[PDB]
Formats: structure tokens, C-alpha cells, sequence
């Protein structure tokens, strides 16, 4: 059965906006425990990691917050690790996709062969080199990649990071918004992704069937889900700082993670981006964390067909 | 040609909210009857059914206003076989999905071989026994089915009822929200059904082929479409009692009924659940009435392609 | 490289109402030609052409307007038919559909080979004769198609036009309100359309494949776009004259242009019915044409999976 690890991580200084900081409180409030425990989640709430406050964080050129970032990812990756100890998955409630790098980076190291299935309107894999907005949460999967070793200077707070993965244990899936530069890497590296043309075309049917079939062809192995919130269409997840017309629907969100749950390989998930403060109406906030707990309750078993007991009703 | 037997259903003692009761109101007014004679159509109405008021209706258990519902269908099942005996398709323009029952049962004992597709949020087979709401708009598929027989306690009000159709002779589309108790059923008894899951798998497309293949595969057959408003996404059909989010398109509904009128093979036509009272705006109720008559007028032919009579334009 | 020939056709005496006039200036205004320049496109700038004014321009029958809307589309004709010869692609920057007329004309003078895709929830296949509306923006097609000679009578202003295609080099995509003598033609004259149920069968992705397969089968030879902003749900192009629900999705308009745009042989370009005027709030207005620049940059490779230039970033 799923056993779930909860890591709030109140965490925004990936990107400019601030209220990204408040996704774990809202998500809780919306009584994300109490409904995954309303299934037959096995549930434990690490609580929500005490972010340090680094006065002292001058850019890196362009690059903005780094130390900070640096070590809300390096605390991050401890804590994912450690309940990957515990067996159990770990549910990253965030603040902004920068923590993709700790929390990518601290599943690897107790399950070293994991796939990445990254769901967003964004590639986020610009280096430090390549990046025009210095925003960190747009570089996460660049100090992931072991291929791009090499071209990742080194940035203050991050000598503790060590690449994880390789370009092909990795799946984009619903891109729409991607610079120059990480389209140059996705076609060097040779990336695999779906973005919101392959979706039209293929349907998330298929789209579902391929990505899986790629990251479990060879083998079975954990499977870490990085769920970025602006992936969804912007009708559905509205309270988002980087929101792109033309995103996946709800439908489709669900698709996607009650596949994934069916796999029973779900071994870490992300769940970022959700900004309250970025709601233009209380019910635009409503709507976009209804639809992000949906999500969540999806990747543990929660189906639209319906779900019962065994026993004879 | 499409002949049709309009029948008025004002009832919502199926469910808590009252505004039901207004659906044969609005859906007249809305021109239903103009339009689908502006098509090729034979239309005669039956009228609105007067339903009877039973002030004396305590609960059965935890079932609510079990003699007015039970009554309300029986009445309903004599006018539907009535307008099946007049070589007319029935156009039941109900309150809430309760009246299924009588609806279903009229059609049956005219054509005992009918086969059903039934589209909604839900599956609204929950027996006395298992609902937990009380509401028999969401246990009429329980009354219906004959393996069922033995299960479905006696009921004030509904003596009257003979199971008259097997599981295999019912198909779901647009499952969401199924109890527990509902699921149990579902695969227990092999219940053919497309959930929002298998419709976001396959598409539309695939989904009606193997529906109508599944249902007139062995032989054609009559069939009954019980059409729940609440089966669409609550952005088309917004003034329902029990909506829920991520439903079928607008896109989708037209292409379900289309494809049934293609069949040439309608026999019994519901559409239900439409409560104008429960609109939050004025253009809640005209959106949902709007697509309520813009479904039915596909069930009777009307095509987005285009349609043209047998002459030389 | 895609060369391109801008043409502001500020015209809207082929409908009734008259704020379709101003889509030229609103689209400029939104950054069209930077935008376009912000890619790898070679811009020229035609100007808006000065439609003059016919004071004396009296019904013909019931088509409404005759004079102006046919020297409209003559002296389109004749600019199109200029920029073609400059060998850049046409972009016609429209008032109402009537435009087509001229457009296609002038291109076909060009290329005699070309292929009309017609994106559209219409037809606009009426003849003057068949025509309920007297208005010319939904009957663009019948001028053109050579199979129609003989039923198109002597309009005042139309004596210079030529039928310069066949049914078979012309494809309709997301027809939903077509006229009973259109449909008719439809049938007669064999024409290959993909309405909004085939959309919804097949899916945009086979929709498109089966589309560019039967225009460019036997050959390759320049493709004509037409494409009138309606044929999009209103829900994302409100501000037209003659919107109808149940339209083509965002994506789905993005995925029409981004495959087009890939077959290499886009020839001429037409964006038309777009009526700020129409727009009931200020943000409808800027939904509109922001899709509609949004298209119009996907024909010209803007591609939503990402670009790069010919560098090693
Ligand atoms: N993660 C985002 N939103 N990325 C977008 C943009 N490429 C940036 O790297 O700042
Ligand atoms: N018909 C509906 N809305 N059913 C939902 C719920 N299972 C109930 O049986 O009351
Ligand atoms: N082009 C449009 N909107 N056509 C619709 C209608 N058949 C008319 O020809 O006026
Ligand atoms: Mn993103
Ligand atoms: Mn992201
Ligand atoms: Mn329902
Ligand atoms: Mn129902
Ligand atoms: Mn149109
Ligand atoms: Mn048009």
C-alpha cells in the first residue's frame, strides 16, 4: 500500500514572486492529510522544513539567491532521503520548482536508478550560463543532468550537489514555454518530451503509454514525479507565478497521475508552484489548490471509477 | 423518420433540492418543441405528468420520500409504454434522475430487449442497503437490474417494480464520483462502463464506437439513452444538483448523441437533473438549458456537419 | 526561410456589422510584425489597403453591398497577386471572410496549383442564390469553386472574378453551422471536410494528417490558409460576428498552423472576422487577438515546443 513521507517546504526564493512560500499551508488547510488518509494511505507528516533566512546572498552575474536556494535544496535532499530510508514516498508539498534539485537529488541517493517524469508548461533546464531571468526555479534540471557537468559553474551553495541523472532518465510532459538555449540542450542531450503539440497529436493516451514505456522498457524502477502546477492550463491553475495559455486540462492532470499510480512505482513526488497570493479572486486561489490536492490524491490512488474495500458490500 | 412522444416529468423527490421539478418548464420555453419540429421531426405531446402529492411519506430506513418516487415512476412507466405503443421514440423532459425507473420500465415492457447507455458523474446504482445519502436519484440503475433481485429490500411504493435488464445490457459514460458500495457493483456484476478515465484513454471517438458495439453486437436492439445534465463538465451544465468537476465537453455530448441518432436506433430518450433554480446567474440557466436542448435536438438528427432535404438546392 | 507579405485589408461590407474593419489596426498594435521580426522572419509591410467608398451600391436581389464587397476583393486580388511575385507569403490581415474572394484569387493567378485549407464553423459556400442572409462573407467559396459556374449569376462588382479552384483542392476544418443548400454542395460537389464531429472522432492529430495527405497526395504544390477566427470556440476568439459554441480548442488551432507551418508550403495566409468592437469587456477583446496572433505566429514557426538558432548555446 502506499506509505507517504510529507515534506512541507515553504521555500520562494527560486523566483521572484513571494507568496509561493505559502503552498504547504494552504495544501494542509485544504485538508490534503485527512483526505489521503481518508484512503488507505499510511500517512506521516515530516513537517514543514524550517527554511534559514540568508541575509548575506548577493547574485552569482545573473543569478539571483543562490545561497539561498543552494541550501533550501541541500536541506531538502536530506529530509527526501531520509524518508526514502523510512520507506515511505515522499510528498514535497513546495514553494517554487528550484527545490526539484534537492528533492530529485536526496531520492537518488537512496534509489539511485530512478526515472523523472516532469510535468510542467516549462523545460527548467536552463544552466547558469544560459539563463536571461537569473531565476533559479528555471534551472533545476540543469545541475541535475550528469551530461552537463562541465558547463555548470560553480554557484555558491551548491558544491554539495552531484548530478543524479542522465538525459535519458527523464520525460517532459506538456511544455509549451521553453527559451532558445534549453532547446538546444533537449535536441543535443537528446531528451525525451511530450510538449503540448505531441499531446495534440498523440492524445494522453498515448502520450502516457510512451512515456512509461520509455522510462520502464529495460527495467522496473522508482519513479520520481515533479509536478509543476503551471502545467495545467491556466483555467484550472490559475494562482501560479508563471502561468502559459494552452496547457494540459484537468482531465488530462488526472490522466497522468492515475497512471502513474498504477504503475505502483510512484517513489517521489513534487507538487510546486502553487502561489495563493497570485489568486486575482478567492476563488481562483480555491480552484487552483482544489485542483492541485486532486492531483496529489490521484498519484495515490484515488480513481474517478471509483475505489472500494475489500469486502462485500 | 424520428417520431417522438414528448413526456413532461416535473418530480424531484429523488433528491433534496426542489428546482428539478422545473425542467419540463424551461426546456418548453427554451422552444424544444418548435426545434425539433423545425427538423424532420413528428412530435406529439403527452403533456406534463400531474404529480400526485403523498404528505404522508416517512423515510424507509434511510430512504427519503420512497411513495412519491415509486409513485412518480410507476405513473411515468404507463405513459412511456403508452407512446412506445403509438410507434413513437419517448422524450422523457425530467426533474431528477429517479424517475429512470419508471422510465426504463415503460420502455421494457414494450421492448423487453432495449440496451441502455447511461451518461453521467454517476452510476446511481446504490441499493437501499448501501446508499448513505438516502436519495433514490441515485439508486435507480439498483431497481433495474434483475441480478440485483434479492438485494433491493421491499420499499414502500415501488411493488409495482419487475427487474428488466441484465448487467450486460447497460453502458456507462462519464463516471467521476462512484461510492464505494457503487464500484463494488460495478466490476461484481462486469458492468460495462467508460469512465472520465477510459474517455480521457481512448477518446469520444473510440469510446462510442465500442459502446455501440458492445451493445448491438450479437443483434440490434432498441435503445434507451438516459442523458444526466450533470454527465457534462458544470462549465456547460452548471444548474445541476450534484455537479462535478472535469466532465465531458459540450464537443463530446454532441458527438454521443450523434452517434446514437446514426444508430437509427433510439427508442427511449431522458434528460435529467436540470435545475434552474440552482443557477448562480441568469446565463447559468440559458448555458445549461441552451446545451440540455442542443443534445436532445441530437438525438433527433440534428448534425454539425449539416443536414439538407432530398431536393436540388 | 519564411518571407513574408503583410496586407491590412480593413474591410467589413461582405456582413452586417462594421467593427470587423479595425482587425488590421488591432493586430499591428499587438506587435504582429515585431513579433514576427522577433523570429527568423523576413517582413514586408503592403500597408492597409484604401478600400474606397461606393456610396451608390444598392442590393442585388438580397445580396447585400455587391459593389463594395466585389472591389474590395478585386484590388486584393491584385496585391496578393504582387507579393506572391515578390516571393513572399501573403498575409492578409482581414475584415470579414469576403476578402477570401480577392485573396485567393490573386494567389491562385500565381500559383494555379494551389490548395485551400478553410479553417472555419462555417461553410461560406452560399451562392448568391441560395443565400437567405444576403451577406457576402458566407459566400466567399462559391465565387471560387469552378464546378459552381453557371449558378453563380452577374453580381455587380464580380464580373472580373474567375473560378480558380476545384472542389477536390480545397479541405474544411471545424464546420458546426452550415446552411442546408451549403450542405447540399457539400455533398454534391464532393468537397473533403472534417466538421467538428470529425474533429472529435478522429482527433486533431488524424485530422491534420488526413488533410495535408489529400491536398498534397499525388503532389506537393503551395497551400492557401483561410482562416476565419470563429472557427475557434468563442470561449478563446469572443469578438467576432458569428461565433458558435463548441468550437476548436486553443490547442488544437496552435497544432492546424504548427503542422502547416512544417510542410514547408504555406503560400498565403488569410486571418480573418476578428471585431474588437464585439468584444463585450476589454480583456475579450484582448483574448482574441492575442489567439489570433498566436496563430498567425505558428504559421510563421513559432513552434511550442521550443526554437533555436543554428548556435551551439
Ligand atoms: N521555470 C520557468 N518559469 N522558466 C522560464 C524561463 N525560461 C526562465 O528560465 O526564467
Ligand atoms: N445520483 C447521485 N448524484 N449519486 C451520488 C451519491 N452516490 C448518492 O447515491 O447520493
Ligand atoms: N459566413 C457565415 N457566417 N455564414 C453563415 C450563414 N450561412 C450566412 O451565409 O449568412
Ligand atoms: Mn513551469
Ligand atoms: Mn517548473
Ligand atoms: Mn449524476
Ligand atoms: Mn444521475
Ligand atoms: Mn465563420
Ligand atoms: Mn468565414
Amino acid at each position: 500500500s502506499r506509505t507517504i513521507g510529507i515534506i512541507g517546504a515553504p521555500f520562494s526564493k527560486g523566483q521572484p514572486r513571494g507568496g509561493v512560500e505559502e503552498g504547504p499551508t494552504v495544501l494542509r488547510k485544504a485538508g490534503l492529510l485527512e483526505k489521503l488518509k481518508e484512503q488507505e494511505c499510511d500517512v506521516k507528516d515530516y513537517g514543514d522544513l524550517p527554511f534559514a533566512d540568508i541575509p548575506n546572498d548577493s547574485p552569482f552575474q545573473i543569478v539571483k539567491n543562490p545561497r539561498s536556494v543552494g541550501k533550501a535544496s541541500e536541506q531538502l535532499a536530506g529530509k527526501v532521503a531520509e524518508v526514502k530510508k523510512n520507506g515511505r514516498i515522499s510528498l514535497v508539498l513546495g514553494g517554487d520548482h528550484s527545490l526539484a534539485i534537492g528533492s530529485i537529488s536526496g531520492h537518488a541517493r537512496v534509489h539511485p536508478d530512478l526515472g523523472v517524469i516532469w510535468v510542467d508548461a516549462h523545460t527548467d533546464i536552463n544552466t547558469p550560463l544560459t539563463t536571461t531571468s537569473g531565476n533559479l526555479h528555471g534551472q533545476p534540471v540543469s545541475f541535475l543532468l550528469k551530461e552537463l557537468k562541465g558547463k555548470i559553474p560553480d554557484v555558491p551553495g551548491f558544491s554539495w550537489v552531484t548530478p543524479c541523472i542522465s538525459a535519458k532518465d527523464i520525460v517532459y510532459i506538456g511544455l509549451r514555454d521553453v527559451d532558445p538555449g534549453e532547446h538546444y540542450i533537449l535536441k543535443t542531450l537528446g531528451i525525451k518530451y511530450f510538449s503540448m503539440t505531441e499531446v495534440d497529436r498523440l492524445g494522453i493516451g498515448k502520450v502516457m503509454e510512451e512515456t512509461l514505456s520509455y522510462l520502464l522498457g529495460r527495467k522496473k524502477r522508482p519513479i520520481h514525479l515533479s509536478f509543476d502546477v503551471d502545467g495545467l492550463d491556466p483555467s484550472f491553475t490559475p494562482a501560479t507565478g508563471t502561468p502559459v495559455v494552452g496547457g494540459l486540462t484537468y482531465r488530462e492532470g488526472l490522466y497522468i497521475t492515475e497512471e502513474i499510480y498504477k504503475t505502483g512505482l510512484l517513489s517521489g513526488l513534487d507538487i510546486m508552484e502553487v502561489n495563493p497570493s497570485l489568486g486575482k479572486t478567492p476563488e481562483e486561489v480555491t480552484r487552483t489548490v482544489n485542483t492541485a490536492v486532486a492531483i496529489t490524491l490521484a498519484c495515490f490512488g484515488l480513481a474517478r471509477e471509483g475505489n472500494h474495500k475489500p469486502i462485500d458490500y
